[PDB]
């Protein structure tokens, strides 16, 4: 039932979005998901170019307001179609952004107007981790109901075990 | 004495920015309201357009800090000129960043300088509007003072019953 | 019936520009037109800025000719669709260019080529409609069979009573 | 009485719009004009360069409605504010524009706005002053009540006898 | 006697442009003209390109006024070199243009300094010919001298029999 | 039957581009080919601009990998696409990319990813044709299974006799 | 000791910025620092001009993240190399993207990765010193551990009393 | 010994570009190279961004000619310095370029000036690959002394089994 | 005889690019030829800057299509006017390319236009020179008929003893 469920794919200015390309093919080839719609952030397009995720998902990621057509604006458009929305991977900054309800860009407003289950998966190195305001917002953004996927230690952060968060998503948004 | 008050009126990033002539008719026509300026965010201005509000209401709006001429700088000189402070329509990026402190464009610094009656008229959607992170910062913006105006439902939200805030914040001022 | 008619919308560069979205709303709300697609002249274009049209109306307006999309040609492409054309509000420089035949940009030329009930709402101050040459246009619009709604003079001139003219067009191109 | 007649002085893109100063002196030194107000087409902004026609005025002419600041409207502010207004080089194209209305730029709408006696001193060389359309547009501009001066062939046309015509609409906007 | 006529050869943004290189070879390969001077509308250098059109004919098409050197101006130049003057195709715009003598660009502005048979070959669709304006500028252009070549309705208007009416001038300026 | 085939039609800077349009005539209206899509060069494009080109075959050429829209990418996207592949008119320079696959814009590498009926109309002068280089790419691509329609010699290459090879290519696709 | 300490010196868009050369003499003339490296804010750049700051601190600041040369990224790089980091002039908008773990340029990103003694010079006049959302981030930094050195209001504020602060930190990191 | 193997790795713009990261990390963690440095063709940049790359390998890709700093040149520079050369992901045209010695870019120039073993790995669809051209270029270069990986068919090419041939060619360049 | 053979010159992006004005002033003085046209590579303009060329010459350099003036084009106007033609220095990239007959810019266009005897002169530094793609490229070269002068190692290689082959092509040319 996981075909007809509408993925919502959020990416921020992070080392981790090298792995999108991977988490790409896992979510189509071994979860099953059909409707994927991409977010960059600006420093993610910056970082990884805009154009191959493109290729790769068989939609342009949307990074500003002018890729939305007709009526409308894009965070509402993105908002009411996403089932599930995951942020992956996410910045710090995204973590501060989202905490407090600030919405500065395209990805940001799309989460004030999302009302779905969430996954949110950030990636930064130990030092930035450990930092009493990026825990603050951690910890914030749980009590608001979000599922927060925590980094690893590969050496440098890296993406959590976000695969079963996801799923998990995935399925109460098919029930 | 209505006529030599000096109103501050900002202009966020909003579906609602299309009410700004009609609001400046009442402010002038109704009101009595002789001295407005105008501060756009670069959102407000890339949707609206800054020349025909600069054509409606006698001034052009700042928007970039090289639109205040002289000594000092555009948030000191618009937030001590200021009696009345207006933000209409306000985002719900606006109340993140006014209910926290940010200052990173002329308007948000320009609240921080700004020391008069404030109104708020936030509008969004449904959605948003009841997203934790929103109701946190509009509560903390009336703890600390501010006079918040909350949306409608206009089927996509509406501008809420301002013009009595804004009446009162303007006699207030007189006295 | 009211619903199926196609209108097509002209925009000039005139201080009654800022009262679009709320023709729009009545057009929508209160007479039940579905399908509206707009032009805006460059002059238009530049003091209101297309991007708030596009995302209140449904349709980024068209402008320069690359607006319109494959075969054909934007003028050719918008006239035959029309079931009704509204130019509101026109400019005095509009009523020139129509009464001539002058085809220098989309709308100009969208004029020639369409071929229905078409209503024309200039709007200019005082002195530009009393002039000679203005009013000689107005009369060779109307002796062509255009319908022309004159403005009023609200104190700078202001939108004539337009609606039973667009009411009137709609409801003889719905039969 | 003639130093507080305020003279808009239109500029056209002629050859004879290198007399421009030797006029500028005359109005000033032998005319006594005081306030004299100068609007370029795009075409005369290109020929003669803008900057030094403000140095030897003392005005930055008006050429692009981004010009005029503040409230209102180039064409209005500048038609309201004429006493006298004098086109001088006029081109056969502006005479084909006054004739018919047309308002297309900062020039030809503030004729339409202007309401104060007008000389037009047009220049072109002789088989473009022949052409019957020319000749039914400089018919048209008179019987609309603008005083027409026409041009002389100094070998390419040259300026006619203006002063005279100046002179006569300066002492008749003094009474 | 037909290789020492020069001819002027006017070209306006029409779907027709695209016949200027099979004009180009009758006229040089068949008629036997070999003086041919083009002037290009910015709207026909837009839709054709100036540079394919220089390859073939043998010299670049005047567009902008920049594009004559020396002394005098592109139109005085081109319209006094002209033995004969063809515009084909030519717009509805241009018939406005020419009937009414406007000159605000240098294919207009030559029309006026040009003294030679002339030769108009319009092409519209059927909804645009029909207007009543159009056929009033075709009327009053006849009136003025100038040979109309009616379009043909090839299905999308398609130049009419223009071959007879540009030999009778090529011939009769050959006398 | 020919009306479902699907052309692709690739354009390269030849002197006989000008010839696109005719061809256009002859595909769609008496051939009856509906879906027709092009691919120009960088050079075909600078020199015969591809809004013409636009406006007669009903689609914007493909130049630049970014006019493509969507996953996949033009090359495999247009080549699968494809029911025949027309290369008119091709240049030398295209023949030496074509016989060596290389791939280095949209064209020649949509020629490797397509697999359909393809007729190559390479135009050139009697030297170029001549060289041994050219002849050798010629033998190769016909090696390769390529049609190619040798040029003619019309004074400067012209086009061969395309029309019979190409009909027999739509008729292959349909069967 | 003091000679070897690696000192990062952000540098935000405060009148106070003009500060830093002065600062930077006492650093190096007076405390013995020797190795001063600059991250300037957008805001500050465009104030102050980062190419003197250079020539005085003998490093290019960082604001932009392509200043960053080889692996890794500037915040991770610098907040690595920081033995102290000191921002003076912080703006109240520093105060409140640090106090809230915003990330969103190469300065508050770095914040994150430092992992050293950190020195905060915030400068604001007394309006903006005394909003209670300014206030609130002070307190929350010295939570977090940071030093904050208030400012003094000197007519418009200065610098508070930064040296004991500095030095102390400077000394520290020399043991 | 693998350790002070200098890797030259050139990229093109194929959708398997994506796969650097994941290839580097394989080249550092498990093979133990410590000395890599990228080439990226103009359109493997365009696709996947040279920043990310950067940041993930250590070393600013190679793209411009003027990425090389001081004497000499960047293919002359780069073709010593290498040890072994891997092309992966290489392009189609790619194959062609190296096989027939043509040098235009800074990649293909570098191949002629490299002395070293060599194995480049091409990936495109299952149509390019069985081209003729395609598989005269696969063959040469293997005639020529080249390593050649021939790609899979991941349903769009994938990468082959590249592994081998690169771990046999940096082990023969240790011993 | 010598000094009326037109000798055409072609400049490729090689480091023995800084030999051309000694080959000019060789050519001019020594051999006396009178009739010298250059043509540069983008490469070549790259590095070496064109202008200089222009004023140590006599005659600008063609680069650009543009460059050429009237009907036809470059390539074929200047392969129409050259009795020698003379690639010096050519780079390993122009080897290729006139092998395969590839004509992707004007000079090796204008060599597939040429019908006149052509001597070239590779430099390249040894390891490039030694590939066997380069020197099946220069075999094929000379079963075409081309005059090929091999470089020397200037220690980086260096120009050949190209006199000897450039004045037997001048004087055959001269017979
Ligand atoms: C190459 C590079 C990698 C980065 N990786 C991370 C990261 O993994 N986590 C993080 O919080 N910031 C990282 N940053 C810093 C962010 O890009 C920076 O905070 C940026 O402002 C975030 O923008 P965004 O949240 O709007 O995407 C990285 C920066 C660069 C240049
Ligand atoms: C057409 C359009 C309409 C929008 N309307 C609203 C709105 O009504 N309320 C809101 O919070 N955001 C709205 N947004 C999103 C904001 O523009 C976005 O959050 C932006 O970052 C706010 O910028 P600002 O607060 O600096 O003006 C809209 C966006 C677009 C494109
Ligand atoms: C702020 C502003 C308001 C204007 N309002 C009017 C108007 O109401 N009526 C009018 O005829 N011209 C008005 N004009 C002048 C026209 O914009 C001018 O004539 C322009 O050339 C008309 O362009 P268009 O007809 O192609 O839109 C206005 C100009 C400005 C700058
Ligand atoms: C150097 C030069 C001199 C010109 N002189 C005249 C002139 O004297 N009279 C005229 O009608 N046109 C003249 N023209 C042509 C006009 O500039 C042309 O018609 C233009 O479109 C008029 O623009 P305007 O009326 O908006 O100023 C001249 C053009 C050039 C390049
Ligand atoms: C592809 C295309 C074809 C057009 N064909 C015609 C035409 O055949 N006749 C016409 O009157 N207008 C036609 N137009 C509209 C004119 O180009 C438009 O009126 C333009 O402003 C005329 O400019 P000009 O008269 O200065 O050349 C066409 C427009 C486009 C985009
Ligand atoms: C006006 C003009 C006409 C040309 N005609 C031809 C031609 O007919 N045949 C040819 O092989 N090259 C011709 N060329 C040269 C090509 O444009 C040149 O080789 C170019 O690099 C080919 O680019 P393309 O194959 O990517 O389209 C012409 C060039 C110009 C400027
Ligand atoms: C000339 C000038 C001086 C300013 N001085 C201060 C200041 O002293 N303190 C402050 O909080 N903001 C000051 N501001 C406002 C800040 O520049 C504004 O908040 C800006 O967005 C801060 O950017 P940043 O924190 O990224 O450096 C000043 C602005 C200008 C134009
Ligand atoms: C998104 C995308 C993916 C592509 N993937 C391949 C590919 O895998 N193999 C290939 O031969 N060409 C591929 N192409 C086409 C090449 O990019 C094209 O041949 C280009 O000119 C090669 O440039 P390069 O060899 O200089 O890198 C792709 C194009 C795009 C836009
Ligand atoms: C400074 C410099 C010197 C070069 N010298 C040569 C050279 O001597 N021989 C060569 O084959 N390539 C040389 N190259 C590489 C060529 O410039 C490169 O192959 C280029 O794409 C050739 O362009 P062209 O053949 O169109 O001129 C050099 C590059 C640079 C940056
Ligand atoms: N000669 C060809 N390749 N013909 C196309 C084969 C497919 C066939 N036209 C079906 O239908």
């Amino acid at each position: 039932a996981l075909a007809q469920v509408r993925l919502l794919w959020g990416v921020c200015g992070s080392f981790s979005a090298v792995a999108v390309p991977h988490v790409n093919a896992w979510l189509r080839g071994t979860v099953g998901v059909q409707e994927i719609r991409t977010v960059m952030t600006a420093q993610a397009r910056a970082l990884m170019g805009p154009r191959m995720i493109e290729a790769v998902t068989g939609h342009a990621p949307v990074t500003d307001w002018e890729d939305h057509k007709g009526g409308g604006a894009a965070h509402v458009a993105l908002g009411a179609w996403a089932d599930v929305l995951v942020i992956l991977p996410a910045t710090a900054n995204f973590l501060a952004k989202a905490a407090h309800g600030i919405a500065d860009d395209v990805l940001t407003a799309t989460v004030l107007a999302a009302e779905c289950p969430t996954v949110i998966a950030p990636v930064m190195n130990a030092a930035m981790w450990s930092k009493p305001a990026v825990q603050r917002n951690v910890d914030q953004l749980r009590e608001d109901g979000y599922r927060i996927v925590e980094p690893k230690e590969g050496i440098p952060g890296s993406l959590g075990d976000f695969q079963s968060a996801i799923s998990t998503a995935l399925i109460q948004a098919a029930a």
